[PDB]
């Protein structure tokens, strides 16, 4: 069996639909008359051209069959987060998007699973949408590491993760591209540099703030893309904790001891990096993800994990075993 | 078979009143206590950082080197001394002053203490002149910061400076400083833990992805601090993006991973699995032992991580001594 817990979709909306939310700030799908090709737009302009497999659940069950992929977990493309929008507006938007997600999943609920998006800017609306969308069939939630243009240390954020831990709602955290602001303007430097750094920051912020000593152990939380640069830079973080007062201030154990409080996906695009990742997190805490169906997504889903020299026991937890437990999937 | 540490810092005996003449708020100076074993780097009347004697006392430092089995240490300015935001002429006088201090520091024992120079990088012409002057006077190379405000290493001015050093056979160490982030990562030393390895990665990728290595002569000897930051680990993600996205291929003719033959990194990565990955990405010829001595987060036992890693003995030899002897021309 083979579960891919990192993949994305974008609903078949309309330019007019989106306008009633926002005509030049709300995304929408523009499939051309030629329907095996399209684009995501905002108003007049083109945000992003995209493969058909982003929509069309049957078209996807096709690709999932070519690859050895049985169960896919899919979630919102980051464009639709609306974390910068008005709280009740975004709540309405998240509802619609989450409804679209189930539609997309409805094509085949046994092999296509969905996570929901939430209005993360407002605690109460977020908890509410989290609970609602899960009751309606979502296996969990995907949230951003950012929040529009956000400093990611709020105590409402602990409140939120605690709500999810209590309701047995698993969480996937997925990065944004913003940190160096007006540097990194070329060559997708935001994806190559800013994002892995933002993800490391989201993790360390939970660790070094002592959040894990307050969030119940029942919390199931996973960080996309191998947790960014976290695994590689862990040694430096542990060194700092050991030799500097201010690093220990709110975090009573060594930072590397908290790896048992979270998961990461396997999307690190390199054998050596995967080995190191597994060594750091353990074979129980890494889940296969592909970022499907994007160009950057791994071409042979699971190819990396399979091609490695990890134990056969290890390869199985990563390709199926862990995601089964995490998302409660058969 | 000299054991060489190539990443270390010094700070000169500068008085508050001397530093005031350059900048009453932003020029760093050194305040030493009464017993004289400890002190602080200061900035205006503000305390900047606690330090100890090894930073400013070459005699004391030699004793510590003796106790660590370090035969030769290459040392350079503490990055707070860079002054990249100052008015160019003033920064050029500062650099020459600091560079003379460095040589006086090394003059205690120039067989075991080597120095790299700083340059007024905000003015290309003055930077090039200072680089050449300092190396002529006995510096083995230059240490620079990894960016100048919003100018990364791919900026025409920085590529121009690098080309000058390549043509003059002046080795370069690139050190992170003035980390990105803003108001986002103040506490728990996050700028050191997050922004700095990303800054270093960004510096390396800026050279690679802009095609600057196609334009800079192969004779350039350039080393990046702290193992290249998170560069080695994220290099799969970069090669993938290059393979499947055109705007990434734009100015970079070969796959990014192939440009590892154009630079070096130090070994300060605080973890043996990390160091092993580094060496497999870079090659055993392109990693040099550096410790960040004498700062608190510096390696407590110098070379200790390298000796305790799974690397072959020949790789260990190169990392500990051979690579730096060749890079800095130490003999
Ligand atoms: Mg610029
Ligand atoms: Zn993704
Ligand atoms: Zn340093």
């Amino acid at each position: 069996p083979r579960i891919d817990m990192h993949s994305h979709f974008f609903p078949r909306i309309s330019e007019q639909e989106a306008a009633k939310f926002d005509a030049n700030h709300a995304p929408w799908l523009q499939v051309s008359a030629k329907g095996d090709t399209g684009s995501i737009m905002m108003g007049k302009n083109n945000f992003r051209p995209v493969y058909q497999a982003l929509w069309d659940p049957a078209f996807r069950i096709e690709e999932m069959d070519a690859q050895g992929v049985d169960v896919q977990v899919t979630c919102a493309t980051p464009v639709m987060f609306g974390y910068t929008w008005e709280a009740n507006k975004a709540a309405q938007w998240a509802e619609r998007m989450n409804d679209f997600a189930l539609e997309f999943a409805a094509h085949n609920p046994q092999r296509i699973k969905v996570l929901a998006q939430v209005p993360l800017q407002d605690l109460d609306l977020a908890c509410k949408e989290a609970s609602r969308a899960v009751a309606a069939g979502h296996l969990g939630i995907q949230i951003g590491n950012h929040l529009g243009d956000k400093d990611l240390d709020d105590a409402t954020l602990e409140a939120f993760l605690t709500h999810c831990a209590n309701e047995d709602i698993p969480i996937l955290v997925h990065p944004w591209d913003m940190m160096g602001g007006q540097r990194m303007k070329k060559w997708m430097l935001p994806w190559l540099v800013a994002m892995p750094a933002e993800t490391q920051l989201a993790i360390l912020s939970l660790i070094l703030s002592g959040a894990f000593e307050r969030i119940p152990k029942s919390l199931k939380i996973c960080f996309g893309y191998g947790g960014g640069s976290f695994a590689f830079l862990l040694g430096r973080v542990d060194n700092a904790w050991r030799h500097r007062d201010i690093v220990r201030e709110d975090c009573p154990r060594p930072p590397s001891e908290y790896v048992d409080r979270f998961f990461v996906d396997s999307a690190v695009f390199n054998p050596g990096a995967l080995e190191l990742l597994v060594s750091v997190m353990g074979e129980d805490r890494v889940m296969l993800g592909s970022d499907y169906p994007f160009p950057l997504g791994e071409q042979k889903i699971g190819g990396l994990v399979l091609s490695s020299n990890l134990g056969e026991s290890a390869k199985d937890k990563i390709i199926s075993g862990n995601a089964s437990k995490f998302f409660n999937i058969n």
